[PDB]
């Protein structure tokens, strides 16, 4: 139903999901002037060495990378998080070119692409009764620029042949997330929602103010991948992203200053 589409893209979304109207939706423009430096924030606790990945797959919106989340494996904690957050996957959103693809944005600056790393409070007892809770997740977010290389990413860049499209998934075993990470944990936070339907409101964004950077034929790869399902008429998987929502009734927290 949903995708990116002029027909089905963002803007029809309310239509199908009424929540995309709500008071605390996602992605937002974070500007660093009126952001509130705030003292009282913890560092992050990002504890991803006994991580376990399982998949990879092309949803037809995005590509996934799925974590094995029976145990308290990859975990986040501390910032302005209470209780334990673990990783049950991540996945991307990026442009068709370098100057977009980002869905936050910073003093209204684009990056190339986002990373998302999902995470669900423990303290529910599964994925989807986070769902239902305004604190039921937190999505560490990473921005991309286009640059050097980042190692820790060509194993992914590899492997999107075989996830090409629709449906497709691969097994995609000991990948270390770890390998994503910018070097300084510092960041913005602010409560928020999913940024594609069911645009649900159980979202504690925690944006990092350090990029990683990817090269431009890392960040290519990610454009050759479909939308559409094998035997389907062709579409790149590209632009993915979702427009800066009003911030409304809410304050941007920085943990630095
Ligand atoms: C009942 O809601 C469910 C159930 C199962 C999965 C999802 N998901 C859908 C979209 C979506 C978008 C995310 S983003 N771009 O904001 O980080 S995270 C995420 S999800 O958790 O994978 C929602
Ligand atoms: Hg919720
Ligand atoms: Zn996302």
């Amino acid at each position: 139903h949903w995708g990116y589409g002029k027909h089905n893209g963002p803007e029809h979304w309310h239509k199908d999901f009424p929540i995309a109207k709500g008071e605390r939706q996602s992605p937002v423009d974070i500007d660093t002037h009126t952001a509130k430096y705030d003292p009282s924030l913890k560092p992050l606790s990002v504890s991803y060495d006994q991580a376990t990945s399982l998949r990879i797959l092309n949803n037809g919106h995005a590509f996934n990378v799925e974590f094995d989340d029976s145990q308290d494996k990859a975990v986040l904690k501390g910032g302005p998080l209470d209780g334990t957050y673990r990783l049950i996957q991540f996945h991307f959103h990026w442009g068709s070119l370098d100057g977009q693809g980002s869905e936050h944005t910073v003093d209204k600056k684009k990056y190339a692409a986002e990373l998302h790393l999902v995470h669900w409070n423990t303290k529910y007892g599964d994925f989807g009764k986070a769902v239902q809770q305004p604190d039921g997740l937190a999505v560490l977010g990473i921005f991309l620029k286009v640059g050097s290389a980042k190692p820790g990413l060509q194993k992914v860049v590899d492997v999107l042949d075989s996830i090409k499209t629709k449906g497709k998934s691969a097994d995609f075993t000991n990948f270390d997330p770890r390998g994503l990470l910018p070097e300084s944990l510092d960041y913005w936070t602010y409560p928020g929602s999913l940024t594609t339907p069911p645009l649900l409101e159980c979202v504690t964004w925690i944006v990092l103010k350090e990029p990683i950077s990817v090269s431009s034929e890392q960040v290519l790869k990610f454009r050759k991948l479909n939308f559409n399902g094998e035997g389907e008429p062709e579409e790149l998987m590209v632009d993915n992203w979702r427009p800066a929502q009003p911030l409304k009734n809410r304050q941007i927290k920085a943990s630095f200053k």
